[PDB]
C-alpha cells in the first residue's frame, strides 16, 4: 500500500543517483512495516551501495531472523559480509544457503 | 539520452505495469555499452521481476562472463538459478564464491 509507494519512490531517487533521500523514504517504508523482508532487505541494500555495510549487515541480520530459511536473503548477508572481509561468517551462511537448496531438491 | 535516463526512466515504467516499453527501454541502454555490467544486471533483474527468470538468467550469465570473479554475481544467478529448479548448477556457482572468497581470504 503506502510502504509499496515509498518504495517506488524510494527506488526511483535511487536509480537517478540520490541514494540519501532514498534511504529517507526506505527508513519510513521500514518503519511502517519492521517485519517486511523485502522492505529490510531493501534498506540494507541502498545503506550497502553508499558504502555504510555495517547498518546494512544490521538490517540484512534483521531480515535473516525474520525466516533463517530464505536463501536470498542468506546469500546476500554472505556478501555484505564477504566485502567487508569477514571470510568464516560469510562461507558460513553461503554453506546454510546451499544445504537449504540441496534439502528442497 | 544516456543509460541512466533510459534505465529509470525503464523503472518507473515496470513500476507503473508497462512491462513492454520499460523492457524497450533497457534494452535501449543495454545496446548503447553491451558489455556494461551494471547495466546487465539491472535488465536481469527487471526480467526477474517481470518472471522472465530464464532471459534474467542469460544476462547473468552474460554478467559473469564478464567478470568471473565477482561473487554478487555469483551469487545472484546462483539464487536465481535455484528459484527455476537448476539445484545443482546453482550449487556450483555459490560454491565457486565461497573458494573465492576464501581464497581471498588467504590473501
Amino acid at each position: 500500500n503506502s510502504i509499496k509507494t515509498l518504495s517506488n519512490l524510494a527506488n526511483l531517487l535511487a536509480q537517478e543517483g540520490k541514494a540519501e533521500e532514498a534511504i529517507k523514504y526506505m527508513r519510513k517504508a521500514v518503519s511502517l512495516d519492521p517485519n517486511n523482508i523485502k522492505t529490510l532487505s531493501n534498506l540494507a541494500n541502498l545503506l550497502a551501495q553508499e558504502g555504510k555495510a555495517e547498518e546494512a549487515i544490521k538490517y540484512m541480520r534483521k531480515a535473516v531472523s525474520l525466516d533463517p530459511n530464505n536463501i536470498k536473503t542468506l546469500s546476500n548477508l554472505a556478501v555484505l559480509l564477504a566485502q567487508e572481509g569477514k571470510a568464516e561468517e560469510a562461507i558460513k551462511y553461503m554453506r546454510k544457503a546451499v544445504s537449504l537448496i540441496d534439502k528442497a531438491a
